C-alpha cells in the first residue's frame, strides 16, 4: 500500500456512508505531479529559472527562428496553462530574456521575442531538462511507462473535451 | 494527436540532435494535473476554500475525533506535500477553522485542532468534493481508469523511493 491507500482507509473509517474511491486516481495524479515538479525544478534552479519561466522560454524556442510569438500563440503552445501572463511576461522582460517588439502588421499590438540571452539559456536548459526527465522515468519498466503515457493521454482527452 | 504531441513535433524540428521523448509522459502528467486542479477548485470555491485549505481540513477530519493532530502528523498525512506550513496554518487559525492548543505532554509544543466551524465545513465540502471527482472521472472507461490508477501507483512508488 501507499500513502493514498492509507488516506482511502481513513475515509473508510471516518465516513463509511460515503464512497471516496474517486479520491484514489486523482490523489495519486496530483501527488505524483507535485513530486515530479520538485525533481524538475531541482534542475531548473541551476539556471535561475522557475517552472513557468522554463515553459515560456521553451515555448518561444519551439516556435523556431526568429523565436517570436504573439501572446495568444504563446499561451496556446505552453506545456501547461495557467492564469494571466501580464506579470510573468513583465518579469522575463526585466531579466532580459524576452523583449516586447511592436507588431509590424498592427502598431497597437505587441509581440514576444526571445532575446539572444534567453536563447542561449533555454538551449542549455532544455538539454539538461531532457536528461533529467530521462533519469526520473528510468526507474519504471518500459511497458509500465508506455501504458501510463497512453492512459494519461486518455485522461487529458476528457479533461480538455470539457 | 494532442497538444503534447504537437510540442514533441516542435522539438523534432527545432532540436533534431536531441531526443525529447521523456517530455511526453511528464508533460501529460503535469498538464492533466493542472486541468484537474481547475475542476477541483471550481467545487472548493463554493466553500471559500483553496486546494491546500481543503487538504489540511480533510487531513484533520481523517484523523478521527477529536480531530487533533500534531504538525508532524498533519504534514505526513496530507494528500500532497508542499513547503512550510507556518503561514498556511496561521491563516486557517484566523478564519476560525483550526485552533492551536498546547500539548498536554509537552508545554513547549503545540497541536492543531479542527474547530467546530471547520468540522461542519469540511464534512459538507468532502461530500461535494467526492461527487465532483466522480463526475470528472465518469467520462473515462472503467478499464482505462483502473489501469491509469495502477500505473500512477507505480510512478508514485519510484518518485517516493528517491
Ligand atoms: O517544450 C517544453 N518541454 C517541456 O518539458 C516543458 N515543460 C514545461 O513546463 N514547459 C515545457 N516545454
Ligand atoms: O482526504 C483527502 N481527499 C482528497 O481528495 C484530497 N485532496 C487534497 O488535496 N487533500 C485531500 N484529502
Amino acid at each position: 500500500l501507499d500513502a493514498v491507500d492509507a488516506i482511502l482507509e481513513q475515509w473508510r473509517r471516518e465516513r463509511p456512508d460515503l464512497d471516496a474511491s474517486p479520491m484514489g486516481p486523482i490523489g495519486r495524479l496530483r501527488r505524483c505531479a507535485v513530486l515530479m515538479d520538485q525533481r524538475l525544478e531541482s534542475c531548473f534552479s541551476r539556471f535561475d529559472l522557475s517552472s513557468w519561466e522554463f515553459d515560456m522560454l521553451a515555448t518561444l524556442r519551439r516556435a523556431g527562428a526568429p523565436h517570436c510569438l504573439s501572446p495568444t500563440e504563446l499561451f496556446s503552445t505552453l506545456m501547461v496553462t495557467s492564469g494571466t501572463m501580464t506579470h510573468r511576461l513583465k518579469r522575463l522582460e526585466t531579466r532580459g530574456f524576452i523583449e516586447r517588439v511592436q507588431n509590424e502588421l498592427d502598431a497597437r499590438s505587441t509581440l514576444v521575442q526571445l532575446t539572444s540571452s534567453g536563447l542561449e539559456l533555454i538551449n542549455r536548459a532544455v538539454e539538461a531538462h531532457i536528461e533529467n526527465e530521462r533519469q526520473v522515468l528510468s526507474v519504471l519498466p518500459a511497458e509500465v511507462l508506455a501504458a501510463l503515457d497512453t492512459n494519461l493521454a486518455a485522461l487529458l482527452r476528457g479533461l480538455e473535451s470539457h
